[PDB]
């Protein structure tokens, strides 16, 4: 049974389970020291000022964020290691520079010449040290350099003493939905940047840093022991995406929106209720998947899963649950409670100012959404 | 030639059109108000106190909101007559109460008899009037009692004195894409609500106010002579689903998200932005109409629109813009900015925590976002 105070706030918001999160986390940690390297977890999942405590051993601890928001607020928080993991715009160098003049260890991001230029324009003008990675393009869906491309060693040798290491993010590997194809696109993954750094090296280049990471080629990946670190952010609660590439269960999923039965339909046999894409977000990344979970998997109140009812259809602020016949309206009264998994948590907590969080002495807690950029 | 400040926020930002915004509000107001009805606009679109000034003639003039977050800004902002139109949870009559005893007329919607007693319970218990509309469903999709459902009756009688009227929104005229059939759209809408009308007066059952509308059936709709009011909100902005149905074309459009270009993809011909998920949201719905957008149209920085580019793909905080081959990378070098049309106005807007503001002057301001329920 949840506790009783899930029933008190109005609907929908967002419930993040403390124990389920706690022990996400602790997995991974463990597993990717054991296989020789460590965690520069990804803040972008949640945003919050919590879950860096959380997936943090201190405040000089590696940490990833997507957006100068978040940047700032981390720093704010006492943070001062952390990677700005989205290709910079020259405009944004004098923010960075900000930062690093406050004592922050703020790394940035590129993979064109243009990029490495502006860095050292602004180093010459302003007497600002950088630490940049360049990006290397690992899976043929986004930026960066491929490991063999000869711009590789022009950036980095135009880069100087400012060349930090190389960054790549294998989301290509959401694609996978078996063990040996999630292990073999991690493989492919830290290779791309392996090639990068032997190309590196022979051209008389230091590679300080190498960092690999997305969820499914962290818990997938056998061999981390030369690779420096490893990212990952959407295991701190995973989703339906997650549970259909394989990576957890049902049972791992800690976030939910939790939602009041508004209205019935009686000729069609539906529910609607108050979770419209403004509560879960437009992502329909399950329908491109073998189980298609249309706007979320419905479960109950104490969080066990509803078989076969999903959110099938959304508007602003209700959705439409369509009952199978093996349910009946009447169980679902107007007025009754029901959570709505995500299809893809990043995207759902996107919709949220602030969380609800049941901590796992049965209390309950709001972390506030750091928000903008 | 857009004004030199546009090239100042850190991007991606929203950036909304004054000039076009009063033009859009100016041909509503004036054409509903020639057909003999007048508006109730819906403010969830933009979620800004500025909005309701460019929308409303007065405080006390009717409006439409979509949350009780909506509800209780505007009442703070001294707005005396708002339709909550989402089907009310039970849970929530102590809030609506709250505001009521204000001094503000807070309509709420129902369109179950668990509801219509949950209203009567609490007024018998509590001492409180209410305002209540019924919802009618005129386009098979969502809420609402059909016009010929006997408990239309029934529900009715039991809000007695706390019954105002009836309320449709015919948001299946989103499919529409020719005059005709969005003129036939229209009509259904309100002879949907005109029957339902017929049925409680025969009934005995007083009818104080009739209300229809979205932006579609507004635009085209034949004759508002006998409807008390016509609810319309995208408008204001429109967008490129409404570009495709014909209410508008490119012109009009006075949402875009300004983007910087981030970097380049040689062997693919590609633009990568700042402008991801997290800027535009994973709204599709010109993926359904007969001129696909992705994720949405690409202007210039002075808003012309860019043939044959889209916002192709999208991440978290990047884009892709495949380019053709009328175009070449140098022209848009990393730093180049644009501006993305976006499919769904309301889908867009939620999120941005603040929009900038282009006014007709030439000058720069914002609005803060109206988050929450
Ligand atoms: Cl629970
Ligand atoms: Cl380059
Ligand atoms: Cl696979
Ligand atoms: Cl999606
Ligand atoms: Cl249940
Ligand atoms: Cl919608
Ligand atoms: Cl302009
Ligand atoms: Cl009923
Ligand atoms: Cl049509
Ligand atoms: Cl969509
Ligand atoms: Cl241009
Ligand atoms: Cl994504
Ligand atoms: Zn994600
Ligand atoms: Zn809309």
């Amino acid at each position: 049974s949840a506790p009783d105070w899930i029933a008190h706030p109005d609907t929908p918001y967002l419930l993040i389970d403390e124990a389920k999160l706690k022990s996400n986390i602790n997995y991974l940690k463990q597993r990717v020291e054991s296989l020789g390297s460590h965690l520069r977890p990804h803040l972008k999942t949640l945003r919050t000022l919590e879950a860096a405590g959380y997936l943090l051993d201190s405040k000089s601890a590696p940490a990833t964020v997507s957006t100068l928001a978040e940047a700032e607020a981390y720093a704010k928080a006492g943070y001062t290691d952390l990677l700005y993991a989205v290709g910079i715009a020259p405009a944004k160098l004098k923010r960075v520079a900000a930062l690093r003049q406050q004592g922050i260890n703020l790394h940035i991001l590129l993979d064109n010449i243009t990029q490495a230029q502006a860095v050292v324009d602004y180093a010459a003008e302003f007497g600002q040290d950088f630490s940049v990675f360049i990006e290397i393009d690992s899976d043929d869906h986004r930026g960066g350099i491929k490991p063999s491309d000869s711009k590789l060693l022009t950036i980095a040798k135009t880069l100087g003493e400012h060349f930090t290491g190389l960054m790549t993010h294998a989301g290509g590997s959401y694609a996978c939905n078996t063990e040996q194809g999630l292990k073999n696109f991690a493989k492919q993954e830290c290779d791309a940047v392996r090639i990068a750094r032997n190309n590196l090296e022979t051209a008389g280049i230091h590679c300080a840093i190498t960092s690999v990471g997305s969820t499914p080629t962290a818990h997938f990946g056998e061999d981390f022991s030369d690779i420096s670190e490893v990212r990952a952010g959407v295991y701190t609660t995973f989703d339906l995406v997650m549970k259909n590439i394989g990576v957890c269960d049902f049972s791992h999923i800690a976030m939910s929106v939790v939602t009041t039965v508004i209205g019935h339909n009686k000729e069609k046999n539906w529910l609607l209720t108050d979770s419209g894409w403004m509560a879960l977000s437009r992502d329909s990344g399950t329908a491109g998947q073998n189980r298609d979970f249309g706007y979320g998997q419905v479960c109950k109140i104490d969080g066990s899963v509803l078989d076969g009812l999903c959110v099938n259809s959304t508007s602003q602020e209700h959705g439409v649950i369509e009952l199978s016949d093996a349910y009946q309206l009447e169980d679902f009264p107007v007025g009754h409670q029901l959570r709505i998994m995500p299809n893809h948590a990043c995207a759902t907590a996107a919709m949220h100012p602030v969380y609800h969080v049941l901590m796992s002495d049965g209390s309950h807690n709001t972390w506030q959404r750091i928000t903008g950029w």
